[PDB]
């Protein structure tokens, strides 16, 4: 029992941030530790981790805070991503929602949205960006009525200030705006109407809802209904602010029609009119849904009564999100950070970005047709890569093909390809007169990197906690980069260097 096992992905910084906290573990305690080293997989750890040393997974591994968003909440999809429908005058929205179960599992709701001006006058047509919500759902204690108190803080981004920069219907959300929601739905031949009343500030982006089920017991759950019960309520920053859609259909309105497809479920199909009444912002929505199962997730109430928490793009909010949705799901601690940001970036030949003035992903974007793409496996897989920056950025690439790591810098060397997804540790960026562009639209999440335990681990052998933490901010990137770089340019195994940086710093001896 007195053994414990550590795992690691099949990559040159994981193998050795592992073999770093087996000697740590091994000098500072008389623990037995076990190297497992898993490989290929979908977010492989997570599932390991689940299982335990008891069951041949694992029980400590290093995990970066933006991949750990994509495990816990899947972090590039609660946003919403909204483009621009020149066809329709409007815009189009794509997102999901991912709905707390009982059993730990989770329901999929997949939504599609159109928005198109109710009037006929001039609207903001705007670049992709995203919204990003917080939604705290919570009771009245004195309400004996089927109800829901919402609290929601929506803002808006994905666009740059470039210091170089500086409409009618906005003037209408300056101050609080009455809220009156009224949604009509069918569900499954379930006929029940709601009612909600509230206030926003668009200026803060606060909405205070109420909604009430006038017709007896809803017959789904509350939060389902979230998305369906006012965008136009989203704080806009000021240097984006020529990109709020709502607002400049207002006072005349918008009409918005969104698909739902609850996963292995039915589906709800609701369109609503978005418009100003008096001094009162109203949504009158009409909701059918259809194909549902009775026993099912949906119509068996089998969702919590709560709400994702939001999946910041702050580093510090990022690890105290995912340390909390880590802790109170599947019971799992993270440890304090390393110190170092492993980020994703587009990295170019700096000769090219010299020749087409290239400085950030949109400059790289406009030209990208005829450009190549050189991405490892894991950034053409993970949606926390490629396929989250396209609907983002619209990159169009003339080909992407899927490399060995190493193998890209050695082929945007020969110009094989244009552009490659270096990792900011790679000691190769400076070596291979390459240039990173900066991710102007902020998509990527902080990667900060951290040791994950167990909690029954932790318990069984208290001490774990502050050996690991000898670790916290002690290897900063540049330091990691020398490291990483005599694994990858150099020929020496990945312990021997483990050994050598926790002797340097008087941790191993
Ligand atoms: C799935 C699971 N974990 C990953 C860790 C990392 C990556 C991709 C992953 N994909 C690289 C990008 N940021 C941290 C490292 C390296």
């Amino acid at each position: 029992n007195d053994t414990v096992v550590v795992g690691s992905i099949n990559f040159t910084e994981g193998i050795i941030v592992a073999n770093m906290v087996a000697e740590m573990i091994e000098a500072h305690t008389d623990l037995k530790v076990v190297r497992k080293l898993n490989l290929g997989g979908e977010n492989v750890n997570f599932e390991a981790i689940k299982r335990g040393g008891a069951n041949n997974g694992i029980d400590i591994y290093v995990e970066y805070t933006g991949h750990g968003l994509v495990d816990i909440l899947g972090f590039p999809e609660p946003n919403v991503y909204i483009t621009a429908d020149k066809q329709k005058n409007g815009i189009k929205a794509n997102f999901k929602i991912r709905h707390n179960m009982e059993d730990g599992s989770v329901q999929l709701a997949d939504h599609y949205q159109q928005n198109t001006p109710i009037g006929d006058g001039p609207v903001l047509l705007p670049d992709n960006h995203y919204l990003s919500t917080q939604s705290v759902l919570s009771k009245d204690p004195n309400e004996k009525r089927d109800h829901m108190v919402l609290l929601e803080f929506v803002t808006a981004a994905g666009i740059t200030l470039g210091m170089d920069e500086l409409s009618k219907g906005e003037e209408l959300f300056t101050g609080v705006v009455p809220i009156l929601v009224e949604l009509d739905g069918g569900v499954n031949g379930h006929k029940f109407s709601v009612r909600g009343e509230g206030e926003g500030d668009a200026t803060n982006g606060k909405l205070t809802l109420k909604f009430i089920c006038t017709t007896g017991k809803l017959p789904v759950p509350w939060p389902t209904l979230v998305t369906t019960l006012v965008q136009c309520f989203s704080r806009y920053p000021d240097h984006m602010k020529q990109h709020d859609f709502f607002k400049s259909a207002m006072p005349e309105g918008y009409v918005q029609e969104r698909t739902i497809s609850f996963k292995d479920d039915g589906t709800y199909k609701t369109r609503a009119e978005v418009k100003f009444e008096g001094d009162t912002l109203v949504n009158r929505i009409e909701l059918k849904g259809i194909d549902f199962k009775e026993d099912g997730n949906i119509l068996g109430h089998k969702l919590e009564y709560n709400f994702p928490p939001p999946s910041s793009t702050d580093p510090e909010g990022a690890y105290e999100t995912v340390k909390k949705e880590y802790k109170r799901k599947w019971n799992i601690v993270w440890l304090k950070p390393l110190g170092f940001n492993n980020t994703y970036t587009l990295t170019v030949k700096d000769e090219l970005a010299k020749q087409y003035n290239l400085k950030t992903f949109s400059d790289l974007a406009k030209i990208s047709d005829k450009l190549i793409l050189g991405a490892t496996m894991f950034f053409l897989e993970g949606p926390d890569g490629y396929p989250g920056l396209q609907k983002l950025y619209n990159f169009k690439f003339k080909h992407t093909k899927s490399m060995d790591m190493g193998i890209r810098y050695t082929a945007i060397d020969n110009n094989e390809v244009q552009v490659i997804d270096a990792w900011a540790t790679d000691g190769l960026l400076v070596s291979h007169k390459l240039k990173i562009l900066e991710d102007d639209k902020a998509f990527f999440p902080p990667y900060y990197a951290a040791p994950i335990i167990r909690q029954d681990v932790l318990d069984k052998h208290p001490e774990l906690k502050d050996v690991l933490n000898k670790l916290a901010n002690q290897i900063s990137l540049e330091e990691m980069q020398k490291l990483n770089y005599k694994v990858d340019g150099e020929g020496q195994d990945p312990a021997k260097v483990a050994k050598e940086f926790l002797k340097e710093k008087g941790l191993i001896l």
